[PDB]
Order: C-alpha cells, then sequence, then structure tokens
DNA sequence: GCTAATATATGC
DNA sequence: GCATATATTAGC
C-alpha cells in the first residue's frame, strides 16, 4: 500500500534534489506538473483516496525507494530531455 | 482524471 | 525584467 507520509516524502525529495514538480511528476509517476501540484495541494488521506490516486502515489513511493544516485541520474536525464 | 495553456509567483 | 517554477482551470 501507500504511506500517509508520502506527501511529506515527495516534498522532502523535491527540496533535496532541487528539482521541479514537472521533472518529478514525469519520472516518478508519468504525469504532468499541474497534476502533481493539485495532488500535493489536496494531500488526500490514502485511505479515502481513489484508485487512480493510489496508482499515482504508489508509483511515487516506489520511485523514491530507488537509490539516491539512481534517482539523481534520472532527474538529470529528464532535464536534458525536456531541454530539447 | 489529465493535459496543456497561461496567470502568478519565485530566484536571480 | 528574464528565466523558471507553481497554481489554476478550460477543454478533452
Amino acid at each position: 500500500e501507500v504511506s500517509s507520509e508520502i506527501y511529506q516524502w515527495v516534498r522532502d525529495e523535491l527540496k533535496r534534489a532541487g528539482i521541479s514538480q514537472a521533472v518529478f511528476a514525469r519520472v516518478a509517476f508519468n504525469r504532468t506538473q499541474g497534476l502533481l501540484s493539485e495532488i500535493l495541494r489536496k494531500e488526500e488521506d490514502p485511505k479515502t483516496a481513489s484508485q487512480s490516486l493510489l496508482v499515482n502515489l504508489r508509483a511515487m513511493q516506489n520511485f523514491l525507494q530507488l537509490p539516491e544516485a539512481e534517482r539523481d541520474r534520472i532527474y538529470q536525464d529528464e532535464r536534458e530531455r525536456s531541454l530539447r
């Protein structure tokens, strides 16, 4: 399942890696910036969260479990990718 | 449920 | 004020 701390963990990660919502939204759960923004604003309790949300949150949780180094390379690649 | 567009906000 | 980032929400 998903932890109710996911929202804090995502906020913690954005700050740590100094990345934008767009970059994280794409690589972590394949969605756009505005969606992540709303997801973060609402901060819905995962226990009353729709299955669509749960899919997005679990995808974010799994991505955060990757090694720090791997997540950093992935962010960098996405930056260059959109840079084009 | 989302994306894409764009009004606002933020870091220099 | 330029370059990006984030908040909003119309249209699919």
